[PDB]
């Protein structure tokens, strides 16, 4: 079971937006921006962090910082849950082939990361594309570690009621001075404006900047 | 609202529309760095706002090819005589947007009297639509919060879905260049590369050589 | 003379990807685009060296590698999953006069003069022709499209109907220099019924090593 707290549409003042992008205006759409991870990549090595646990708790982090990230229908009604875990991408160099799983978020990296590591070593192996299961207030995250990407872009054939953000990680590289990583996020309009999504990549970008690990 | 109704038999893309109509209907985005260096430092010398000067531009273009005005007006393709811009206000204290139309018009300065008097009368309003919505617009919609290197509108129901959208990203400098992220997404039973090519080359153009006037 | 190609049938029985190609066909199906700066700087010395056109030579390097992993040359036929043993480039031509396009096949050959010959005749025999498809289309293509206006730093179809679309879609952009490199805007659209993130960028990094490595023969 997982808690949930329910939007009154009637008094929400993105009722028109919602009720259009659920029916005749429905629509998701993706952005890709050239991420400076130039400070954040100095800290993870700094602290021999994982490189892509330490990615996905910041994302982790802000899906859990504002309720439009965690947004869902239940039975009829939108929902927010009270929080999302991250179910991302784990590659088998063996077959070629890949698994997601997810783990239980926490505020505290440090505890998150002890749980990440410990799915990884209990479900790596494992060759199910969900080895864990999967649960119904997760958001998605996936590496694509092959390619630099100027853009990544999604184009899932049934959109209805899909309000569950999807990250992707491409290549990092050097670019004067900085090391700049290309990230791709798609949404629902249904749920994330324009305004959303730009205050999160924002909050990223601060985000990578300023924390010290730990 | 007047237009022009398609003869499809002598139409030298009607194989196309029909295929993009049917079995090979999509839609395709793209997106540009747009270099808008001189365009901004006219705009900064002459005192416009940013917005609506290139909200202008964009409009002398969809006005200037009929391929970014058709659509489709009971069971008949048809090309509007002229199209409205429909572009985005954002209301930041309750962090939502309306999407508004202004009439078109060619004289910038006319355009600019219309757009400022629609956004004076309406910006505080948040409806979703608070003029609704008219038969012939093209969208525009602006994302200052982010430099992308992609925007891309995946709509679910595509058909006839013949408005033009554009998406203006964060501008930034570079080396000596300021570069504007611009965004376009057409469908293609009414545009090819060619027409979305050679309005975005045109764009890049009306830019460096506007004047302020 | 035809050239009617052979195929394989795929045991889905034996695939790793089954659990996911049945996900992908059903209740995940999706597609999905991406776009490199492709890095053409050998590559476009070599080709004025040479003194090909720049086109051919390129689609005849995809062409390349769609034929060298099968995952990019999957299809459904008679509804049953099958690699066909090779594929050919389905490209655009455009029209100058009516400010149309064309999409022309040619047969794929292995070796650059063999098929840029094939491309030729082609293109002289159908370069006019304003058809949709002045070739008709048949069964095992990949396509590719020349976009040569813009230096996109993003290009994606997104086409309504994406059952069983499994031939890859690459578009190429205008190309232009940053430094001492020229760059050219390369997209791929592709199915992940039959291709993961995995296929897709061994394919890109394996396109970039062909481009620097290519000699004109
Ligand atoms: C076919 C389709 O679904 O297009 C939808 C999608 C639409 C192009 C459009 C109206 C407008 O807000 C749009 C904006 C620019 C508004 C602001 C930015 O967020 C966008 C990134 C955005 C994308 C598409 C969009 C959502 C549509 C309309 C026109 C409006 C009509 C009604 C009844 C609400 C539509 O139904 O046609
Ligand atoms: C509506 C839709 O198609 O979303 C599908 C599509 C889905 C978002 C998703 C699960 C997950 O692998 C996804 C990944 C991130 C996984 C890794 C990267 O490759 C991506 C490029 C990729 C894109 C979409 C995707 C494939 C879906 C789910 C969630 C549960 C999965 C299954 C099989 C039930 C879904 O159907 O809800
Ligand atoms: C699944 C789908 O909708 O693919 C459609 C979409 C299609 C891939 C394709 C044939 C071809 O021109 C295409 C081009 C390359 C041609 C030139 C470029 O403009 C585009 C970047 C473009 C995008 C998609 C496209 C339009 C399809 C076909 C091919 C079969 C033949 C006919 C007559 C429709 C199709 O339906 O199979
Ligand atoms: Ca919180």
């Amino acid at each position: 079971i997982t808690g949930y707290t329910t939007v009154d549409i009637s008094q929400w003042h993105r009722k028109e937006h919602f009720e259009a992008f659920q029916s005749v205006a429905q629509c998701t759409y993706n952005q890709t921006v050239q991420l400076d991870i130039t400070a954040f990549l100095k800290t993870v090595k700094k602290n021999k962090h994982k490189f892509y646990p330490a990615f996905i708790h910041i994302l982790a982090r802000l899906m859990n910082a504002h309720p439009e990230f965690r947004m869902a229908m239940k039975d009829g009604e939108l929902v927010i849950w009270d929080s999302v875990h991250p179910c991302y991408t784990v590659f088998h160099e063996q077959t070629e082939t890949f698994s997601s799983l997810w783990s239980e978020y926490h505020d505290d990296f440090r505890q998150f990361l002890h749980i990440y590591s410990q799915d990884v070593a209990c479900y790596g192996e494992n060759l199910a594309y969900f080895p864990k299961g999967f649960i119904e207030n997760m958001f998605f995250v996936s590496a694509n570690p092959w390619v630099s990407f100027t853009s990544f872009d999604l184009n899932v054939a049934n959109m209805d009621n899909f309000f569950a953000p999807v990250f992707t990680m491409g290549k990092y590289y050097t670019q004067g001075d900085k090391v700049l990583m290309p990230l791709a996020i798609q949404v629902h309009h249904a749920v994330c404006d324009g305004f959303h999504v730009g205050r999160m990549l924002n909050e990223l970008q601060q985000y990578c900047d300023e924390w010290q690990g730990g």
